[PDB]
């Protein structure tokens, strides 16, 4: 009769039953399933297989976050199991439902929405590969910006896996690349020490400096061509090591350090993102001349691709520096100024001349719109020491040049075939992501469509 009231038998045992909470589902900016659970306990279900896999990685068999921002926002996304405690029979049928203090209603996890977008998403994930398939490469990384905002449109590395199915994925296939591996960024932070000089008065537009390949002491800095003068345009345009050494040189070992330091080189960005490479920013205490002026043209010193996307942000937000989000934000974030308005607005100008005929990236130009970018090739390092055959290129801009939108960056590890150049590798690429993200995100051309 009353069962709840007798000894446990074989015919009757108290068991403590889960309540299991829903983990809280993951959206891109527009509301689109990225990220939900399912009863079986629950489990994870990833709509979209592949596509998102390093951002927000996956959760062990026990729905507890193991990568990605699975794992960084356990603590919302899990909520509360609940527990309710029952008399049961041999077959498991519940006889009884038994008052307890131990009963508890779950409480679900916190909904995520993503700032990226799955359009944006998808145009980055099929060039990206188109780019690593075609040049042989041994992998590829692209992060795409909101130029005002510093929100995170896309960000996807090749090679991938699915995340529905995380067993069988390598270490290589797991490793979210644009976050964990810094790179050289060569050429890429020329406008950077460009912007400082102009922003500290220490050039200006008209000045014409000697760029003829000199020494410092006994090692020698030189161009891939000879060019006897050049202003700051030029310097821009022709990606001049003479010329932006020399500006570098125009200021002390403690003073361009603190300045590489500000614009995030050497720390963590602490994103919110798990695994974030500290990047390599030596001890200005320890420079030579030659050191700084090899870093003046982006080596010996190291960052992610999503730092160096960010520090863009610099360039485009008009001189300051947005913190990057994986969230979507109402409004920018305050962010750092690092440069007056005045001189992000020229430097944005003279990076226009690296993708008109004349400059170094003219692959990244984009029909009707006046792209700023930068783009180049270093040696792949492995372990402190260089390769043989083994380079990485990468290309970076944004556009609206004038009025910026969208910073696109990319980079291509290790191209075997067709090219080794990043103006070639990673421009194109760069340029239909970027054009595609312009047409996604509604902007008018600005100049008529040749």
């Amino acid at each position: 009769t009353y069962n709840f009231l007798k000894e446990q038998g074989d015919n009757r045992i108290v068991r403590t039953q889960a309540l299991p909470a829903t983990r809280g589902t993951v959206s891109d900016r527009n509301g689109a399933v990225l990220a939900l659970s399912a009863p079986t306990e629950l489990k994870r279900h990833y709509p979209m297989g592949n596509l998102f896999a390093h951002v927000i990685g996956f959760t062990d068999i026990d729905g507890k976050g193991q990568e990605g921002l699975e794992l960084s926002l356990e603590d919302s996304l899990y909520g509360e199991d609940g527990a309710e405690v029952v008399l049961r029979d041999r077959q498991g049928n519940i006889v009884d439902s038994l008052d307890s203090p131990r009963n508890k209603a779950p409480q679900n996890g916190k909904d995520i929405i993503l700032s990226l977008d799955q359009r944006i998403q998808t145009l980055a994930y099929e060039e990206l590969n188109k780019a690593v398939e075609y040049h042989q490469a041994k992998a590829g990384t692209v992060v795409v910006l909101d130029a005002r905002t510093g929100e995170i449109l896309a960000l996807a590395n090749t090679p991938a896996y699915d995340p529905n199915r995380p067993g069988r994925a390598d270490s290589e296939q797991r490793r979210n690349r644009a976050v964990t591996d810094m790179i050289e960024p060569g050429s890429a932070i020329k406008p950077f020490v460009i912007a400082k000089a102009l922003d500290a008065g220490k050039t200006d537009l008209n000045e014409r400096l000697n760029t003829q390949p000199y020494k410092i002491g006994p090692s020698p800095v030189r161009d891939t061509h000879v060019y006897p003068s050049l202003d700051v345009r030029g310097i821009m345009q022709k990606s001049s090591n003479v010329g932006t050494s020399k500006l570098s040189a125009r200021f002390g070992a403690e003073e361009m350090y603190d300045f590489y330091h500000e614009l995030g080189i050497g720390v963590r960005m602490h994103s919110g993102f798990p695994g974030e490479t500290a990047g390599l920013l030596r001890n200005w205490r320890r420079w030579r001349p030659i050191e700084q002026a090899t870093m003046s043209f982006g080596y010996g010193l190291q960052l992610s691709l999503l730092q160096l996307a960010r520090a863009y942000t610099a360039l485009t937000h008009d001189g300051v520096l947005l913190p990057l989000s994986f969230e979507k934000q109402a409004v920018a974030p305050q962010g750092k100024r690092i440069f007056k308005e005045s001189t992000a607005r020229e430097v944005r100008n003279l990076m226009v001349s690296v993708t008109e005929p004349g400059g170094t990236g003219t692959a990244g130009a984009v029909d009707g719109f006046d792209v700023g970018a930068k783009t180049g090739t270093t040696r792949k390092l492995v372990n402190g020491r260089y390769v043989d055959n083994k380079h990485v290129g990468t290309f970076i801009g944004f556009a609206p040049a004038k009025n910026p939108r969208v910073i696109v960056a990319v980079t291509i590890d290790e191209p075997t075939a067709h090219g080794y150049y990043g103006g070639v590798v990673a421009g194109s690429p760069f340029k239909k992501i970027m054009g595609g993200s312009l047409n996604i995100l509604g902007i008018s051309p600005t100049k008529p469509l040749t």
